[PDB]
């Protein structure tokens, strides 16, 4: 590599220059040496998906441009790490992390197979948000690219929902230096998982205190209204796909659903809980496998909590919380199977083109 001219990642145009810059950054102590095999693997999977996509412009120079942008932001994280606040807002200046995330995901998102279900219900959600009400999406979660899938799929009909959604996320989404730059382009509430609090017990305390501040920040934000929240009540990404047979998204933790229900209930504005289905695991099945694949999202009917839980006695909180989470999970699971059908078959999509639409087309 001694003959290769290179400066910074922002100047990189070819795969060869990319790894030469990466080599330099490692030698200068800016990034750890393990990033070379990681980016070698990542570059190879991503190159394959993009060049095989058949999309106009999806050539070697596009791949070097995207990979260099990822690398440049990773280097920035190590040299000047960002501490996520409890209520983190979309960073757009002086570096636009939103568009950074959108450009990445859009090279992998096969728009011709993708759908967004129930635009009329997204219109209702937009109406509830414009009236100052609060809306929570109880979602399955499949890839770290899901905020990009969400916004790209909704951009064309519902731009305010696509940009202003707030993701409840924590742990390596806001602590891993290689995931942070994507996360920095989204609105987040930083909520660290109960289970993973003792990975390094000196790190537990910075997480518990953050968690108290996020609870306070959410109470305040929700009492001002107009907040659209996304949360994955299973607590992480869906488990791997089944070799054969039926597959359903991971179960919803009743404690997480109850957390959202109670936050919405004690707020001054009206609150709404919607089950929300996302089909995105083909893009990046959980090292980063990447594929050019179809995706979709669809929002099920708003949950009527009193109708769902009222057969259980008000004292029996465990049962009422299990009823809400299970109703939420079952709606998501049923809509996910429709999504999986319409994205794997052009004829199934056309047959249901009244509900599962392609506003971009």
């Amino acid at each position: 590599m001694a003959q290769v001219v290179r400066q910074k990642f922002k100047d990189v145009t070819t795969e060869q220059e990319f790894f030469a810059v990466l080599q330099d950054e490692i030698a200068q102590g800016h990034v750890p040496k393990l990033l070379m095999p990681a980016f070698q693997d990542f570059y190879n999977n991503y190159k394959t998906a993009v060049l095989g996509s058949g999309v106009p412009g999806a050539d070697e120079a596009l791949v070097a441009k995207i990979m260099s942008a990822i690398a440049d932001r990773s280097v920035h994280e190590f040299v000047e790490p960002y501490t996520f606040p409890s209520f983190h807002h979309r960073i757009l200046e002086p570096y636009n992390y939103y568009q950074f995330g959108q450009n990445y995901v859009r090279t992998l998102l096969d728009f011709s197979k993708s759908v967004v279900g129930h635009l009329a219900r997204f219109d209702e959600i937009e109406q509830q948000i414009a009236a100052g009400e609060n809306v929570v999406l109880l979602a399955n979660h499949q890839t770290e690219a899901d905020p990009g899938v969400f916004a790209l799929l909704l951009e064309h009909t519902h731009p305010r929902l696509a940009t202003d959604v707030i993701y409840v996320a924590g742990d390596r989404v806001v602590t891993d230096p290689l995931c942070k730059p994507f996360s920095m382009g989204r609105n987040l509430f930083c909520v660290h998982s109960k289970k993973r609090l003792d990975d390094i017990p000196e790190l537990k305390a910075s997480k518990v205190a953050t968690n108290r501040r996020t609870l306070s920040a959410m109470t305040k934000a929700l009492n001002e209204g107009g907040r659209l929240l996304w949360i994955a009540p299973s607590g992480g990404r869906d488990r791997p796909q089944a070799d054969t047979g039926a597959w359903h998204p991971d179960k919803f933790d009743p404690t997480a659903v109850e957390l959202m229900r109670q936050l919405l209930s004690r707020s001054a504005p009206k609150g709404h809980l919607y089950p929300f289905a996302m089909y995105s695991w083909e893009l990046m099945p959980p090292r980063r496998l990447t594929h050019f694949a179809g995706t979709g999202i669809s929002v099920c009917k708003e949950l009527d909590v009193d109708s769902i839980v009222s057969s259980a006695a008000v004292e029996d909180k465990a049962t009422r919380q299990q009823l809400l989470a299970t109703a939420a999970w079952q709606a998501v699971s049923d809509e996910y199977a429709i999504l999986e059908e319409v994205i794997g078959s052009e004829d199934a999509r056309r047959q249901r083109s009244d509900v599962y639409q392609q506003p971009w087309a």
